[PDB]
């Protein structure tokens, strides 16, 4: 009975709910399933209107969801996107918090491509985490999508491509678990940083958890300090021990990139492609969740 934008029937909450609650929806016209993000019109720091423009700039790219509608419904700012499947965090949990090397490699390939595509559209994501990557539905079931441009920001001019300046004393924009070491140091995020976080995501998939996860502290501030310290005292070689050398090569390459350097995305994809080949995995999309 409730119809957002006089078109999308509101269904079950999938939520929830910091910066916005997410609801299931159905288009009255097409019959297509949608996802509806709701944001309170009274919040201290608005984001939904800014995020919608970013999404529009990204339109037409592979693994970029299409924004169907923007509106205002009661005391809420409303955004409508095509419905996507479970996130990599949902699937990770569903697979008992361990992925096989084949799955990690299949995911790594598309994830590097999504980050590269955002970078081609003059933005850095700044919140690269498994929760922000979603599988498509039906025939797009094997496609990895990137979402959430809430912390995204321009790294270069749209017209000239002049990179933003180097700056320190920056606040932690994003999740502490996947933040780059340079982000912990208060350094201005750039392209390298999105890929460094990606490397921690892949290692998290490999290990089941990172060495800086589950650290017990007395305050939020004390916990970030513990993560920051743990992450800096953990060398790439210790973190990646017992895993193929490619994960260390990927991480060291990311940390060795200069602030304004254009990353060699092709090389990074090829590292994992070559490993995939050497491992003798079959060239299909039979992920771990398809074997349970
Ligand atoms: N399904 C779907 N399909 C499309 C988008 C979304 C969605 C949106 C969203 C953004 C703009 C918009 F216009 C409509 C919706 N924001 C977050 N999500 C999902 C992120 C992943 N969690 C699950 C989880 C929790 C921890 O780790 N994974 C489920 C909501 N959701």
């Amino acid at each position: 009975e409730l119809r957002v934008g006089n078109r999308y029937r509101l269904g079950r909450k999938i939520g929830s709910g910091s910066f916005g609650d997410i609801y299931l929806g159905t288009d009255i016209a097409a019959g297509e399933e949608v996802a509806i993000k709701l944001e309170c019109v009274k919040t201290k720091h608005p984001q939904l209107h800014i995020e919608s423009k970013i999404y529009k700039m990204m339109q037409g790219g592979v693994g970029i969801p299409t924004i169907r509608w923007c509106g205002a419904e009661g005391d809420y700012n409303v955004m409508v996107m095509e419905l996507l499947g479970p996130s990599l965090e949902d699937l990770f949990n569903f697979c008992s918090r361990k992925f096989s090397l084949k799955t990690v490699l299949l995911l790594a390939d598309q994830m590097i491509s999504r980050i590269e595509y955002i970078h081609s559209k003059n933005f850095i994501h700044r919140d690269v985490k498994p929760d922000n990557f979603l599988m498509g539905l039906g025939k797009k079931g094997n496609l990895v999508y990137i979402i959430d441009f809430g912390l995204a920001k321009k790294y270069r001019d749209a017209r000239t491509h002049q990179h933003i300046p180097y700056r320190e004393n920056k606040n932690l924009t994003g999740t502490a678990r996947y933040a780059s070491i340079n982000t912990h140091l208060g350094i201005e995020q750039s392209r390298r940083d999105d890929l460094e976080s990606l490397g921690y995501v892949l290692m998290y998939f490999n290990l089941g958890s990172l060495p800086w996860q589950g650290l017990k502290a007395a305050t939020k501030r004390q916990k970030y300090e513990r993560i920051s310290e743990k992450k800096m005292s953990t060398p790439i070689e210790v973190l990646c021990k017992g895993y193929p050398s490619e994960f260390a090569t990927y991480l060291n390459f990311c940390r060795s990139l200069r602030f304004d350097d254009k990353p060699d995305y092709s090389y990074l994809r090829q590292l994992f492609r070559n490993l995939f080949h050497r491992q003798g995995f079959s060239y299909d999309y039979v992920f771990d969740w398809n074997m349970l």
